[PDB]
């Protein structure tokens, strides 16, 4: 019952190097092929400020759990890759299980992510995550956990 | 140029930062349609500047910065709407290379080699993420370590 959301907000240090290591470690394993995409799965031009209030919580986790699902595929494909996604995909569930247990147009967007996992590539999907991790840890996860105070 | 002028990057700046990390993340946006990756890694995450001696580090980071600051001058080219992004960003990325090059007059030999004879090597696609994946790495952890001279052990 005693949820606390406004956790979330925040983050921490030690969390946002788990995560950069990760980052870090995906990208450079991103560089020896293979080619990317055909469409955007994280625009820059689209935003969760974008819908209500009430709708952004099912777009995060929308979000997170296609962004689980992908460093899932990834951790399970790549062993020593695996050593440094460890910790910080625990950590990306914890944020999950605790936004569906404290919550109880955007269709255009989800929809589309549904059309994600077979309309690309694995490597395709892996980059789109990876650029998309920090912004979805930092500013759509924060935008959230902030409710009527994010416009 | 007028002298050796460099501890002013050793913190940089929250302000520049959150200009290339903007920058690194339009950049990193174009990357994802479009033309693939490298064939091999020019900057090696095992591969660091603390390995090399002190007075051979400004040389590394100057290679290491200048192919850099081309492949994004080449961006800013090739897409105008990304260089309205990298646009000021590149202007400190050449002042740092400035003030660089009036600091100065084995394993390095290799390096900056593999560096220098990247543009004809591997794919624009290629260039534009490894320079994109290791800017912030060079910004803060290798033009630090070059600013800090013997303290950087």
């Amino acid at each position: 019952r005693g949820c606390h959301i406004a956790q979330f907000k925040s983050l921490s240090p030690q969390e946002l190097q788990a995560f950069k290591r990760a980052k870090d470690a995906l990208e450079e394993s991103l560089l020896l092929k293979d080619c990317k995409c055909r469409s955007r799965l994280f625009p820059r031009t689209w935003d969760l400020r974008q819908l209500q209030v009430r709708e952004r919580p099912v777009a995060l986790e929308a979000e997170l759990a296609l962004t689980l699902k992908v460093l899932e595929a990834t951790a399970d494909t790549d062993p020593a890759l695996g050593d440094v996604l460890d910790q910080p995909l625990h950590t990306l569930h914890h944020i999950l299980s605790q936004l569906r247990a404290c919550i109880q147009r955007l269709h255009h967007w989800l929809h589309r992510l549904q059309e994600a996992p077979k309309k690309e590539s694995p490597g395709c999907l892996e980059a789109s995550v990876t650029f998309n991790l920090f912004r979805l840890l930092t500013r759509d996860l924060n935008c959230v956990a902030s409710g009527d105070l994010c416009v």
